[PDB]
C-alpha cells in the first residue's frame, strides 16, 4: 500500500513513534520517504543476499527471518513478510527495536542524508496531529 503522508504519519503517532527516544514524529515520516516513498510492499534485494523490507526498509540479514538470507538473525523476531502489510504494527516494533540499539535514527541511511538536521516540522504539515 502506498501511504499518504499524513496518512502514514498519523498512523505512526498512533504507534507511539511521536519522539520516541527524543525523534520527533517529523523524523520518522522523512525517512520513510526517502527509504521507501511511503510505500509498504517495497522490497530491495542486496548483493549480500539480504532484502530491505516495507516502509522503513529493514534489512532480513538482521532484523526479520525471510528463509532465505544468509546468517539466519531475527533480532525483531519476525518474518521480514510481516513488514510488508499495510497495518504498520509490525514495522514499528522492530523499528523501535533498531533505534535503541546503535547510533539511533542513523541506522537509516537515507534519514542521514535527507532528514538529519533539516527543519523535518514540514513533514507533517497540514495533518491532523
Amino acid at each position: 500500500k502506498v501511504f499518504g503522508r499524513c496518512e502514514l504519519a498519523a498512523a505512526m503517532k498512533r504507534h507511539g513513534l511521536d519522539n520516541y527516544r527524543g525523534y520527533s514524529l517529523g523524523n520518522w515520516v522523512c525517512a520513510a520517504k526517502f527509504e521507501s516513498n511511503f510505500n509498504s510492499q517495497a522490497t530491495n534485494r542486496n548483493t549480500d543476499g539480504s532484502t530491505d523490507y516495507g516502509v522503513l526498509q529493514i534489512n532480513s540479514r538482521w532484523w526479520c527471518n525471510d528463509g532465505k538470507t544468509p546468517g539466519s538473525r531475527n533480532l525483531c523476531n519476525i518474518p521480514c513478510s510481516a513488514l510488508l502489510s499495510s497495518d504498520i504494527t509490525a514495522t514499528v516494533n522492530c523499528a523501535k527495536k533498531i533505534v535503541s540499539d546503535g547510533n539511533g535514527m542513523n541506522a537509516w541511511v537515507a534519514w542521514r542524508n535527507r532528514c538529519k538536521g533539516t527543519d523535518v516540522q514540514a513533514w507533517i504539515r497540514g495533518c491532523r496531529l
